[PDB]
């Protein structure tokens, strides 16, 4: 058999896309999308009338431009994800403005407005994934969140200071990034090749998931972001990973079976004091990794939210 | 006459160094210290009867280990300070510790303490800046310092978003660094080489100088760290500026008066609302270079200050 057909025997496979062609080949059980994939998204053509459709809905809710401008973004996002929603069985993760990573009030509002609109389509929460930046204002908004029925997908996890504030906070998910670690130490170290076991993503994600598996959280473990299958390959037994495209189609197209690789067979131990804010932000820090990936992340979701909402601007 | 002289007409000169010697040859107002140089400082063998000193008085004070290493490591920062101020007429800047950098009521009890060994000495406030490194919390602390009788000097300066809510916060004075700004872009940045007018660390601080007097803010502003006598000489006119013994001799043996470089002649204009701590977070991590530069800095202080434990701890 091929390798994708192996991989789903001990990982759930994960679309990292907002095209639904891709939903139709590799049929996954879950999909996710972010700034940057939406802002692609827009660009094919046959998507075309669902960007019509949210300016349309726009212009229907209010007058003002400004306004427009937002439901029609927000609209869009959620149009998109309506129509992964018809092809795959399980959720969509659906990212809130990445300019609101800092603000926690303001970033509750947004998840729930975004809520709002899935629901006035029919859509009920348990298909969906608010995903937020895990700065500590993204993980205190998914603690609350969580409590009002709403899940969240806690992306753009570097550091382990992240990973241990995300389960103790109790969110549905997590998204601990594995290619943009590399990426960072290609370029910022002297070693520029890695073998798969010692690749840093590799590396950084196992480590988390025995700490979540050993100490019973419930939180979901999904790697994300790969610069190879090689990466993938080592995960193999992560609860879920989701996957671009192009590497879906090399593991589609690799005969041979694969082994698990992240298991953990051990008892639960007890879990410790939580972490606080104070100790949260110096152990993030002591990480020159984490510091960096995190914050050019959240620009750079920034940057495509605000080419996004010039677009339809240009629209109004 | 020479470049010194000549600078002292526009700008308060301050040595950035422990060691006593460099205090006697310039006659600085000012000196600063900071976990590092504290470090090299106890390496001077003049120093050994500061330590032994500072040994000595720890174990009267108590039987535990653990809290003689920690009163024998700040006594040595303050008994080095007190031989500073013997040669000096202004102030001593003396840092807490860098681990605490994001922890502000830990800040604040140790700036008391550190306050309380120089009022035990005889030494009032007015001689002293305790020096706490720019995160959001070390400016929360330092705003509640000031309100106390404390003054203190806000270090590791990089982005405008820290400049202005020090100066929002009505902190005594800042140190916005010069050099390791240069260092950054050096290393991240095709341009290998500045003219001191388009040095990006200059800019920095003439962009911050102007910004504080346009809006008529009392916070003094203090440049540091220098890699040439070009960074020095193109912030002429700065409130004062702090510098290594090394460029404090090449410019009191360069003969030639120098022009007066920073300077606002207008009138002051109305402040702004406050900024918020979403929006300093937001802003900061706009800025790549104050992102990996606020954190490398506290990294390093800890790592010296930790360093200075081991030795003390030898000794006990």
């Amino acid at each position: 058999t091929d390798k994708l057909t192996s991989l789903r025997q001990y990982t759930t496979v994960v679309a990292d896309t907002g095209d639904i062609a891709a939903m139709k080949l590799y049929q996954p059980q879950d999909a996710t999308t972010n700034p940057s994939l939406i802002l692609n998204a827009a660009q094919i053509p046959e998507y075309r009338k669902l960007i019509d459709d949210a300016v349309a809905w726009a212009k229907q809710q209010s007058n003002d431009r400004a306004q427009q401008i937002v439901d029609a973004t927000d609209k869009l996002a959620v149009n998109i994800g309506l129509e992964i929603l018809k092809l795959v069985p399980g959720r969509i993760s659906t990212a809130v403005d990445a300019r609101l990573s800092y603000d926690t009030e303001a970033s509750i509002a947004k998840a729930k407005r975004l809520i709002k609109l899935y629901n006035d389509a029919g859509i009920s929460n348990d298909r969906i994934l608010i995903k937020l930046a895990s700065t500590w204002q993204g993980i205190r908004a998914a603690e609350q969140l969580e409590k009002e029925g709403i899940n969240c997908n806690l992306t753009l996890l570097f550091s382990f200071a992240q990973a241990r504030a995300c389960a103790e906070a109790g969110v549905f998910l997590i998204s601990p990034f594995v290619g943009r670690i590399l990426d960072w130490y290609k370029a910022n170290t002297d070693k520029k090749e890695y073998a798969p076991a010692e690749d840093p993503g590799v590396v950084s994600v196992s480590e988390i998931y025995q700490y979540y598996k050993e100490h019973g959280y419930e939180t979901v473990v999904m790697g994300a972001s790969f610069r190879n299958i090689g990466e993938i390959l080592e995960l193999a037994g992560c609860d879920r990973l989701t996957i671009a495209p192009a590497l879906l189609k090399e593991l589609a197209e690799s005969e041979g079976a694969i082994e698990r690789k992240l298991s953990y067979t051990g008892e639960v131990k007890a879990r410790p004091a939580r972490i606080t804010e104070s100790e949260f932000l110096w152990q993030h820090n002591q990480d020159p990794m984490a510091v960096d990936k995190l914050a050019e992340g959240i620009r750079k979701f920034a940057i495509d939210q605000e080419k996004l909402e010039k677009m339809i601007g240009d629209l109004l």
